[PDB]
């Protein structure tokens, strides 16, 4: 039997439901399309540093970075990505952060193929950047090189999960819109519309959820929805990964 | 003081030479284009199984296999190849077989990459009862193959552990196909006509590696393994002499 934690469950256009839930229950609600985001109070004050300094992080290419590459550069970056994951996952799988999900869901690292593992998770440092802050979505199928990207299947309930460790001075958080771009090319066009026009005209019609996750909070959300992290005024630290629910069970990757 | 061994040194059209050399000296003779192959007596008759059974092999995608993949399957098969190399190379580094080269040449695994990751070091091969050549740059999917430099003195190196009863060996021709497309074209001629016309009057070397012998050769030359009547077991890798030093991969 599992720990329950204070949770706020958010759906577009609706007041947040406040409940005490297990991690597996929050993840089930998302996978059932019963929530767009859930924010949970996981780590109490004073214990936040221990999750970051966890010895399993000790010893970085992300899948989102791998997806940007094309042709021979995608072959060479895939070699870096998969070669690295194997060096670092032995440590990551022991982290309290990764164990949150392996325990709750019986999750395992996503594998390709012999089977070799995707990278499990990343610690993320956000340094002050004076920009709009950047809207993107995460979908394991969204390689820029459509032909040569080898994960061609989309999971409509793919989740992002990140635990906030240090918050920015200005309390920088996340905006999530009711908009799901259909492909990497669609996001890539949206980026060009932003840089030229300062805006994304399609968004002025979309409902948005603004989230300000605090130190110790885990934010779980449907990562296919467009979203963006606000400009930070000082250092923000988070740890995160993504989840997909496969025929063989829950799988984790970053 | 490094080990010294009996070596036979072959060169197209010239008499086989009998020398006695270190592994480093044999490799440097090939790398100076002063031999096409060298066969050396390395492992004494009582000791061959122990090389096969080295604990460093306790743990199957090769570079040659990866080369034949195209498009998304190339990216997927590359993920498998580099992922496996990460798993197994720490063991492989400790094997007597890999150490022949890392000791002789200060060789290291070939790397690719912002972060450097290793190619697979070596493989043990079991043969149970079409000529080709090996060049690191000869991926079939040329636009997507990331290794663009050809090394003219690329070597293959294999130690024979168990020989076939019919004493099946290796033939090399003085013929160096210029890309994977050239090789695939010759394959289409062998299949469609029953030989490769260009090879008829080409100089050839016939090798008959025995158990305990190391065969080092210039792998860009077309070559073929003769058909075996019984089980043949070998351990093998390739060498290229890069800007950074000698690098091993399979
Ligand atoms: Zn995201
Ligand atoms: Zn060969």
């Amino acid at each position: 039997m599992q720990h329950t934690y204070p949770a706020q469950l958010m759906r577009f256009g609706t007041a947040a439901r406040a409940e005490h839930m297990t991690i597996a229950a929050a993840i089930h609600a998302l996978d059932a399309d019963e929530a767009d985001a859930i924010v949970m109070d996981i780590v109490p004050d004073g214990e936040r540093d221990a999750w970051w300094d966890d010895e399993g992080f000790s010893s970085s290419v992300t899948l989102g970075q791998l997806q940007r590459e094309q042709g021979d550069k995608l072959v060479s970056k895939a070699a870096e990505y998969f070669g690295i994951a194997c060096r670092v996952n032995d440590g990551l799988r022991t982290t309290r952060f990764v164990r949150l999900f392996s325990d709750a869901l019986d999750a395992k690292p996503l594998t390709i193929g012999y089977e070799v593992e995707f990278l499990l998770a990343t610690r993320r440092v956000y340094e002050p950047f004076e920009a709009p802050f950047a809207p993107h979505c995460d979908d394991v199928s969204y390689g820029r090189d459509t032909v040569n990207w080898p994960l061609k299947r989309s999971f409509p309930r793919q989740l992002g999960g990140f635990l906030t460790i240090q918050g920015a001075d200005n309390d920088a958080g996340m905006v999530m819109w009711d908009n799901r771009p259909e492909s990497r090319a669609a996001l890539d066009e949206m980026h060009a519309e932003y840089r030229e026009t300062g805006a994304i005209a399609a968004l002025e019609r979309a409902a948005k959820i603004m989230l300000k996750p605090q130190p110790g909070q885990l934010t779980l959300f449907q990562s296919k929805n467009l979203h963006a992290i606000e400009r930070c005024t000082s250092t923000r630290r988070t740890m995160g990964l993504f989840l997909i629910h496969t025929e063989d069970g829950w799988r984790m990757f970053d």
